[PDB]
């Protein structure tokens, strides 16, 4: 029997009874251990969703999105089977996370073990295959008129994008290309996640989301573009669209890279990497996993959560120490302090192979200050982070196909100049922060005048605060006034 | 007595009973009868709110920005009048809007008395002037504390601005400059108007706001730029700043300037004019007015409501058959029908003198496509729409000052570089709007053709259905390809 | 343009609508033409909540947006209904007719909504007996006959003659004189429960207004209209299909008549929303006599008869309000006078409430003579002012759950999990004993049109004593109010 | 750096939060304070509604972020009053205490927070007896003492022995054996209103969750906290000073109190939530004898026994279920197996539901009988299986008005509009007939442990059969579930 259930964001939801099955297993239940925003939730105290229940609605999206454009078009000949495979890529499309989500792929495995490259998605694959195995789901599925071996390497083709190095899937063909943009669109990332995290983010958050799925799926057919079959939006809706990636750059900005929430993740992660000799997680056959190596074993994976956090915190073993004594200054809130942030100004780029080099720049910075305080490179930490519109230095617009109210069959395409000059003129940045680990209010103003002297000596831009928390360094750029 | 009132955006207000007798008058009453947002009712259904109530709202955030400044800051020496009078100039800033609010001053005026040039603020002042005069108000400001000579005085200068041609107001001094800064604020656009509207409209019009202005009252100081007090932003809000004139680019782009709403306006006026030799509406003295000189004489503009539209409409003089018959195609939804957009290309701005002539020569251009009828000029319509953030081509935000955590008595200026990259490169541009008076499916196929021509002719921009609304005229230019 | 199984594909773009409540709406182009005519657009013009407004300046909402949100919603009922339970053969020619009847379900309202049938005709026109829904039957059948809509019906699969009574049995119940009904047979009885359930009340109507007030008010909604179609079926009840609700939900459905209760009480009969009402009404009274409608072939009309002609009455709307207060005839000063009053905020006074004790009702025959009762009580107190019956407003509002005395949720059908097309019944006692013992009741509000504080104060005094006399229940302020009256009464105390 | 009468100005600038439910709230440095400790901190792995959230997938919140909210209002609600009364001569230390006392007032909580001295505590140790409440007192006086907050007290004012005292008083009642308060006297009687309201339930906690549960539950809240502040005023009371509320507003309050038993009814005691409860107790229990906490010195406790020291007690959170779930200790394997199944979905079932007729009470001292009675049943039903007193679990739930049998709005007083100052009370009769009779009842739910279909057909028999021989009400389903048992009781035909 289909389950209903009650979703703040969506409302009451109908659950198929295979959703339920895969639902109901130890590999989807473990995302209600795992925060949808990691640290944020130190500094925004609603912030408590975890991914689970965001899981759940991208799922929910996707049928929904899949069910209006099949109803719309009888033509696609979208069947139940393919509605079902959406649902299940969107259920488990984020089963790759760790501990405290894009804190553990973004900082704490390129930390812990530099020599792999792994992404939560490349982990989503890998957990689903092993729930998939673990709990005997290829016969519900057939029960339900799925073919495992297709669906599930569609359903694969879904989260990750294309298996293999033309038209580049193998689970469904071209004239069911739009059903590859549904979950995770790699083309211009218009897709359901974000609907689900824009709309369950401002509820947890208190910041009000300002962009409407619900139009844009009223709005939204499939057209031919090339010898494909493509979602394509109305196109007097450009605007909106503009607006989606727009609302996504400021939720970025106001909460997902907080300045505080960020240095609390970091601050999580130094503690795991003290951690990581020592927590033992039991895998297949026995085996011990640590923190870091916890990915190369689904069994171990399937039991490391934001629970590694509270291990840490009430451990009493002494080689636990250094790692406990990280948390307790999260709880007395004995953070990093905050020097300042700026960004490049010409075509200018950091390059990621020059990130580990900064902190040493700041620190060999000769600000004409007297100071009470030496400071070294270990003292500073230098968080440099990308801020774009999903598609690095591309205009998705671009990469967008629309349709005109005379002829809604016919793609078309939009460019910048078309729309509106109000827009923005790039599309990706830099924003580059500064924290200094020493705490007291005399290494606080020195790590002031490292930081804004680094910023003269590099042709950065000029701190807000700089006249202020640097009156002695500003004067000398005059590019600064 | 105060009395208590629930609204639903503020919810539960307290009025202070000059307020209440402010309010309790025909001058103020006469607002739940014109339309915030005038035909944009015709378009979005939810939108049936009425001044009145925004008023009210726009009186009590006054109230609310004051008091929490002066709490904060007892050395500014804010007092319960100076409350008062920033409460009444927010209760009384819209006062002088006429039917169908910006479609009376922004169309139906400009065309019924070219020779006058009228605003709904200098409206608000005289039926201010009016309200006071005619209903005691005087004694009663009196008896609470206010000095109506020069209170009365700095209301006006609140609404209006200077009242004469240096710190250049009377009401108040230059320790209280942060006080003109609340209701209209002519510097940069920031005040409580906005705040009511923003939160307002979108409640109504079903779109979902995204500035939080409570947030924004937390993070705001008075300190001292140049000799004034003046209102400071936090410094690290200064990109919350850039995200509310975005918010209100983004309301004027999808309701107010709304392609039906504008010619649902557009109708209204046209009707207007048609009965403005044959409606009489009584005033001082028992003089006669008109719809257009109603604005000479309060009295008569006090009966000059949105109930104009319905006395046309329910008309049996043959001599209102004509704006009947306009009002009538609106109830049977017979609109003008849109033909396309486009902006100009380069530093080209349209300049106002010049608009009267547009639809002369969409009508003039040759289509290089056999047409089965011929347009005229009148027969075409050419709106020409300002979208600005609120200063012209100026960022308002360089007229912002803001404060710092380790100085937060010093003001600072944030250039645009300081902030972001993927900001706004212009701050205002034009848009301009055709559309048909002959609504069968010949004229408005000629009407597409002589659009898209007069664009290339123009060195407009594409429209953006331009390749299927005129595919023989799109390939002329090569700019467009 | 394309072709699939080798046959053209024709795209027919629905017209969308945005509303704050339900958000993005799709209309059928069949409901598009009934919506633009002067018969429906004149719902604009005509306040949800009449006289609330002014109390809730929130409630700006017109009749309108209303009415389109009920269409929506019977059409969301209908098709979720057919989408899980093929057998009941609902048709998209079924959904269409209930989506018209949602529409078009309050055409007949008049100026101010309740007022105009509640208050002004009552009063305007004693011989008569009006009532909106019938007038929605009227105005329906003059908006179909006026604008050319049974070709357009036939256009899209609709039989006119059948279909039309159908939808008018769906706004005002069976037309005539036992199967009562001629529009659809038994086995889709379901049909006529989704706009207007005069069998216990649970409609699509009540859905939409308690969200859209709910929304203008500044009070929050408790229902979840989604949550009750998700637990709809149609089961076999008698002889015929009826709409059935999940057993477990039946907590959930008293609590939506408990929302419906609230609402009355705090806003639809708020003590100073009936007196605006009532003044309006009165203004209306004083100028029945010269205020013109023009009708059918140049007929005139006044407020009072425009029901009677349909043409007419499309032009009777709150605009009435303005036209009087606007006016300058000086035989409309009178009434011109009491919209004055409104907006200086001069108002009847409010002087307190009571109910009856016992079994006791009040008698709409004895309404009329009240005030004088009031009038006719000799308070012990020492008074500066004596006050006549003309000086007394007594208002007696009945409050219940939609049917009288009888309780709604005897009348609803459930089902249970294990058994989803079995219909059974629940009692009150198996739910719990924290619910209403009684499902109606009786307030009686007291107003002074002497407005000064002495003759305020007298008033106080002869209502509490009148309470008294009559063994009402003691006013929740009545030894404030009135500390002489009170001690003599020890039922009291 | 500035001067005003030449006195330099000081700027102290306040914390900042953002809360989704009240927006964006100062929290005062000394309260700051307070709440960067590990004993606070601890609230953020506590969830709100326990079990709840693995039925309510919004339901994810914690105790933390609830105790912020009720630190805020209870900081509103005094701030105002002030306002509006100088003479009660509110104190900003008298802000601070009852801002901190809301705070505070859920330290004492543990693991799922009501499963844990609702279920667990009264199972593993029947010889204590144990409130969150007593844990807040405890938990309070440890953080207090182990992070040095007596000195920064003292800094702001507050005056460390007396305060401390009051605000342990503000969150458990008197804490001995007139006026029982020794921490604020008689003329600031309503200072101990505003927390933790023990006369009748008005207060800052329910304002908070009823707002804030509803948020992340998916059910919207139909109270209205700041028009209760708004008309809210203290007048004396006997010789204490009390918080009072307009008289009108009294059907506000009745609807307060429904609010909170529609939540109750619909959430807290979700038959699954509670059954998942149940099981998580169960797991508590097969664990308890092998987990070990380090408490003070050294010494090692268990999930029952950390309550008795502090240290240990703060490290008791929502992770002892994880803990459980990813042992690997065979000792632990039946607890482990247990979470197990709540991950499959192999949960208990439920048989029915059942409430008593009379003014018939099941006591406490019964309940641990009920379920050998329903075992003992002997339904004429064919069966396949045999059912034992230990494969049933009987579940007794009190739904009450938060006094027991008690109406609440007979232990409130309020004011008129025309005396402000002068205490009034208001009977149930002087409101409305559509009010509840009664304020308290139980309902009895009945699960099964055996999961197949058999079985349950069983369970089902047995319980219907048990409710004939009791005389307890018909259950919902009862036609359905059990068609054979209904007949034998004509009470229920
Ligand atoms: N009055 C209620 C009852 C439940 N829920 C929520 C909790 C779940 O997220 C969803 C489903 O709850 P049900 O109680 O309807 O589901 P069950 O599975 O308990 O009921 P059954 O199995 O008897 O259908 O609705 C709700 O919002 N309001
Ligand atoms: N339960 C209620 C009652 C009223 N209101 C609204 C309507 C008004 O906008 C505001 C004030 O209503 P009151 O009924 O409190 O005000 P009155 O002026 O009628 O009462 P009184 O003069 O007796 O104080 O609150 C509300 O939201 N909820
Ligand atoms: N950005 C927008 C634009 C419009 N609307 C609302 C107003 C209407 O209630 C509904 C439909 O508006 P459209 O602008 O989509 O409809 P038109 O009829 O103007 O467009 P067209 O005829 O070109 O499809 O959506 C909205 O909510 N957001
Ligand atoms: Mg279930
Ligand atoms: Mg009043
Ligand atoms: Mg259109
Ligand atoms: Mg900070």
């Amino acid at each position: 029997t289909m389950k209903v259930i009650n979703d703040p964001i969506h409302g009451h939801i109908e659950l198929h009874p295979l959703l339920v099955r895969i639902i109901d297993t130890p590999q989807f239940q473990r995302l209600r251990y795992i925060k949808q925003l990691g640290g944020g939730y130190y500094v925004f105290p609603g912030a408590s969703h975890n991914r689970f229940e965001h899981s759940l609605g991208v799922g929910y999206l996707a049928g929904c999105l899949v069910h209006a454009l099949g109803e719309k078009q009888p033509e696609l000949q979208i069947s139940e089977r393919d509605v079902l495979c959406v649902q299940i890529a969107g259920l488990c499309h984020d089963l790759g996370h760790g501990p405290f989500s894009h804190m553990f792929d973004g900082r704490f495995i390129p930390l812990a073990r530099p020599e792999v490259k792994w992404t939560h998605e490349q982990g989503s694959v890998m957990m689903f295959e092993h729930l998939i195995n673990s709990n005997g789901i290829k016969p519900v599925m057939e029960q339900y008129g799925l073919i495992p071996e297709e669906d599930i390497y569609f359903i694969k083709e879904q989260i990750v994008g294309p298996l293999e190095s033309l038209w580049p899937y193998k689970g469904r063909p071209e004239n069911k290309s739009f059903l590859y943009e549904i979950v995770s669109n790699k083309r211009n990332g218009i897709d359901v996640d974000k609907w689900d995290y824009f709309a369950r983010d401002c509820h947890h958050l208190g910041i009000q989301n300002n962009f409407d799925y619900k139009r844009f799926i009223k709005f939204a057919r499939v057209c031919e573009v090339d010898n494909e079959l493509r979602i394509c939006a109305r196109d007097k809706e450009v605007g909106n669209l503009y607006d989606m990636f727009h609302t996504r750059n400021s939720l970025h900005r106001r909460a997902y890279q907080h300045k505080v929430g960020n240095i609390i993740d970091t601050m999580i992660t130094d503690a795991f990497l003290k951690a990581d000799d020592y927590i033992e997680i039991t895998g297949a056959g026995g085996k011990k996993y640590r923190i870091s190596t916890a990915i190369d074993d689904m069994e171990a994976y399937t039991k490391l959560t934001d629970n590694i956090f509270l291990e840490i915190l009430y451990s009493t073993d002494p080689k636990l120490k250094d790692a406990r004594e990280i948390l307790k200054q999260i709880e007395y809130r004995n953070l990093f302090k905050y020097v300042g942030e700026t960004q490049p100004t010409g075509q200018i780029k950091i390059k990621r192979e020059d990130y580990e080099s900064l902190p040493k720049e700041v620190a060999s910075a000769k600000p004409k200050v007297l100071l009470d305080v030496k400071l070294k490179a270990e003292d500073f930490i230098v968080d440099v982070i990308n801020m774009d519109y999903g598609m690095q230095e591309k205009n998705p617009i671009d990469h967008v196909s629309f349709y005109c109210k005379t002829a809604p069959n016919r793609a078309i395409r939009i460019t910048k100049n078309q729309v509106s000059q109000l827009l923005p003129e790039k599309f990706a940045e830099q924003l580059i922060r500064v924290y200094c680990k020493k705490v007291d209010r005399k290494s606080l103003y020195a790590a002031r005048q490292y930081f804004v002297q680094w910023c003269a000596d590099r042709n950065f831009t000029k701190p807000q605060d700089g006249d202020v928390i640097a009156p002695l360094i500003t004067p000398q750029k005059k590019e600064w006034n």
